[PDB]
């Protein structure tokens, strides 16, 4: 994108239809890491795990 980085072409899991659990800001930076691990219980795509990672 113009101001967005969706490097999903190198993202095997995106082709599989994998969901992102990161916000725009974190996905553009850690897209590959943001697919790991997908939560198989409460799939909350609006909940950013990388933002929640910076708890301290
Ligand atoms: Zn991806
Ligand atoms: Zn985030």
């Amino acid at each position: 994108g113009a101001m967005g980085m969706r490097n999903l072409d190198e993202c095997e899991v995106c082709r599989d239809g994998g969901e992102l659990f990161c916000c725009d800001t974190c996905s553009r930076v850690f897209h590959e890491d943001c697919h790991i691990p997908p939560v198989e219980a409460e799939r909350t795509p609006w909940n950013c795990i990388f933002c929640r990672m910076k708890e301290s």
